[PDB]
């Protein structure tokens, strides 16, 4: 049986006997994603170039507008906005959503894969909504995932029931369920990080990478891949296995990537797929945020690979 | 004034007083690229999944390019990554051009939705003999045209001819390649290096030292950043766009590198050179290598002249 | 605020305190219509003409398959199928769907507008599902409408709340609401029938048409339009006002159009928009079917026009 | 072998050893036709309806700008512009083009099939380019045809070599040759006019239509079809055979349809396909225009059908 994103979610909803609010929310986001995908693949560019005689801002506008009009949200956090957005009282629903509408776009000039990342929370206070409703640990996520605009557009959705991947068929504008209850490999053969920053690495990251290129057990070295776009690298980590690293060094003690709308959703996807995501000190999903725009170290991927990194981290103390 | 690929090539043709053969071939190629782009983006995948109750993409891409080029009436010899032997176009469909192409580069990893691409190099037949595989055995210096299609966040066609390098965005809403960057030139010097460092244990000592210089600059400047998509078209396009260096060098295990000379290395070297960049094997210019086999491998270091010169300084140090 | 067919039907469902079965049915149907649209507009036709070296059957398979897999239906009646299709027990839901998956495909060779027509009923008994579950008068309809594959693809949906029109944006594959709670003009200025068959006309049809062309008063004669594709002619009638006729004559005493999947859904759309739909003798919606493929005469559109037709009809009764 | 519009045209040009200028013109026109098809099918409508928070004018702007930028044209006559457009000297080429950028669009509110009609002449005079250069008889056309935005988008091209039909594959944005050297049927079985004007018909049209409905020879009566959109009506006539009529009437004493960019192109297509196009008095292609927006009555289609009407017209003087 063919299945689609809308139908899949709605059927998980009907089981949980939900009110439809989360289905509405995910439907609207699905809509914004298709619209972002379309702008990203350059439909309409001919008009900009004079046929008849901004992208990350468009992407933010689409997500922001679609989530507000879903009547399922109350607080909206985005990379694009300094403060949390509070949904006008009339359009207010029970969920908080933290998103990065066009992750990777600093390098979209070279047509690198880009993505939208999102994490969904239930609001915490009956008390009127605020930016504080967004300051929750990843452990509280109701759902999370990303759209990848790579060679094709895929939406990866993580929920209680697991992680499921939906391909956008642009002939019909529908997300088709193609990979079910996805689980990451126990151990992969690829590591992924900016090695250009070698000089600044933590000694525990230095020794780990050393172990990948020069294996102490005489096994075959890991390959290295690093697109420089997080959704792309993380997606490859899910599909193929291995490890993705954006770690802390003494110059950036809290990494560079953003906890709420980058590290948490990816860590939640990872955990639902049987993988792991650590900061080094603790699970990313355990960190309790105080700033919506705070940064986090992130090491994620295959369980045996992350545990291997953690054993080195522990050694260096 | 808005410009399209067809209009751009046609106009260059009139300046040169051409018969029209190269324009027809580039039009057919660009029809193929759009059909490839559509299949790569998964148009109609819903039918594979039972929406109403088959070919792999590299096979389909090969069939698309092959069939479109044959039917162009502009070609006589076709060399593809996918076929062990050169295809000799039947007599009724022959033109004067020899095309070397990789129909879907990087597709080995297309399961993770990595950027893929098409690469092509076009030669005029030299000999007056019946066409054969030898007609494809020309150094890169003889290229008439070369370029690539990148199926990335968007689909862009990068074309190199004598007039220089021009970048055409595919507008999927209308199926037209729109000229969006004209006569493109690479940075003199970049800040990104690109290789698979996972195989560092097998590097040539010159590569080890070069990479060491990038990560730990003796002149104490800021290090270079690192990127490696692991898809040649992706990596080479970023190098053109942002500058820096792309390396797939020879080593002890692989003394001729891995990438293919005719339909990966040469087209990309030609594009780099027409954009003011460099491309070397370490010992020679990529475009100067005379092939003896159509599926032969070359080492390739390419990118910003200052960055490639710096690799060559280190290379020379180690002989 | 932007609205889509899914978000819209779902708001209606929450209002009505529904389980969501009908929304699932309508989402599935929507997915089918997008796939028909793409096919009808000839996406991928290059592959049939050898670039790399039937539409009525496909349309039927798209609708049947999406409906079965909706878990919302139990009996499916199609123009294409001799007998009613009974859904497998594990896939059964509460609704009966009567449809014409590609109406007008007889002349698709000339690229005439084509369409999909559907009518949704609730199954009325707890019996084992059979053809008889489809033998309901149009008054029993829960929802009905049509997709028109015209210069654009539009979906017109009638429910208790009235008639709403959704444009398919092919860029993103969403049905966008563009006309809310539509009502037909009280009187139009267009008549629509095949005048080539005038020697077979009912003397009443003869006189009515005569009056439109040669009015007794000083009024301008009506204009004439006849696409010959029902969805196109009925939609122009909804949009512009006027009258559409496929009436009985001596040779065909029950007309040519099919009651369950052509006449009834259009009668329902017409009546929810404040229009009328008669066989000449009674409302189309009141006819009790005894056969799934039985024919009905239909005269429909603006009420002043249909009432005027009935006046002439009675004159000869 | 698969053929495309660009490749077909360019091969015809090489046979005739032409400069390439007519190819440049026709490529530019086809690009415009793809952008019109995309706008007409409502790509991007979601943005109009606020997802991120005029058609005939755009269609005009598309054909104008693309034809100017071809370097192939010197004088442009459009339905949308009161006067001929004189191409600036730097963009001037040898062809004059008369076109209707979106024909039938006054009724597009009901998603009626629309189309683009074009007629291409070589500038005949050696004078400075002026409106006069557009006033040549249709006999002088070098090429003509239409894009029909119907259930699918098809470009129909008439040149010296015959009539060729190319379907737009929207998945790849390419016009594919589907029907080669097209010839109309010698006699058809459908007649096509607005019979709402029956009161204004002169005796010849009246007798002819009466003949179609009540065949003197006891042959089968003709079917009637009238979309009310010329491109749709004419294309069906080309595809199925039969006859299309838009005669003069009280409101339109010189006919309704425009000679330069409606009647001439269609008459040219008809004639290259072995059909016929008449005003009643003379071939449409023989009319020598005096004014760019002037109207002509038109009767066109299958040769035996036009001949039969012409025997009737003769009877009535
Ligand atoms: N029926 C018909 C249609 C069209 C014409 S026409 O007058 O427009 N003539 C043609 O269409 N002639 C054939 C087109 S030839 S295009 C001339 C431009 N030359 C060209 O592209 N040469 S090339 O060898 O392909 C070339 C391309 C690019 C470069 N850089 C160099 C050479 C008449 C009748
Ligand atoms: N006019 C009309 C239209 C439709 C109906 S109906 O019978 O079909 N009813 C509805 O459409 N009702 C809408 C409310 S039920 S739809 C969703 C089921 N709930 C749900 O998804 N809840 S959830 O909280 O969002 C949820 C989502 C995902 C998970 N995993 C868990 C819960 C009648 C009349």
């Amino acid at each position: 049986d063919v299945n689609t994103l809308t139908r899949f979610v709605m059927e998980e909803g009907r089981k949980a006997r939900g009110t439809g609010e989360l289905t509405q929310l995910l439907n609207s986001l699905c809509t914004a994603v298709k619209a972002i995908s379309s702008a990203v693949r350059k439909a309409g560019i001919a008009h900009l170039y004079g046929i008849a005689g901004k992208l990350d801002v468009l992407s933010n506008d689409l997500v922001m507008n679609m989530l507000k009009s879903s009547f399922a949200t109350c607080v909206l956090v985005s990379e694009e906005d300094k403060h949390a957005i509070i949904v006008e009282p009339e359009k207010r629903g029970k969920y908080v959503v933290c998103f990065d509408p066009l992750d990777g776009s600093s390098n979209i000039d070279c047509l690198v894969s880009v993505g939208t990342i999102f994490g969904i929370y239930r609001k915490k206070s009956t008390d009127e909504p605020s930016e504080k409703d967004a300051l929750q640990p990843g452990r509280n996520l109701v759902a999370a995932g990303y759209a990848l605009y790579g060679s094709a557009t895929m939406l990866v959705l993580a929920m209680d029931c697991g992680v499921n991947c939906f391909m956008l068929d642009p002939a019909i504008g529908e997300f088709i369920l193609v990979d079910k209850d996805v689980k990451i490999k126990k151990k992969g053969k690829i590591y992924s990080l900016n090695e250009g920053y070698a000089k600044d690495f933590d000694p525990a990251v230095t020794e780990y990478i050393q172990r990948k290129k020069f294996p102490p057990d005489n096994s075959a070295p890991y390959g290295a891949r690093y697109v420089g776009s997080m959704v792309a690298d993380v997606h490859r980590t899910l599909v193929y296995g291995g490890i993705f690293l954006y770690p802390a060094n003494k110059k950036s003690p809290n990494g560079k990537l953003r906890l709420l709308y980058e590290c948490n959703p990816m860590a939640y996807v990872m955990e639902k797929a049987g993988g792991m995501a650590t900061t080094g000190k603790e699970a990313v999903l355990d960190v309790i945020p105080t700033d919506i725009h705070q940064r986090a170290p992130v090491i994620l991927g295959s369980p045996d690979d992350v545990l291997e990194f953690l054993k080195v981290y522990e050694k260096h103390s």
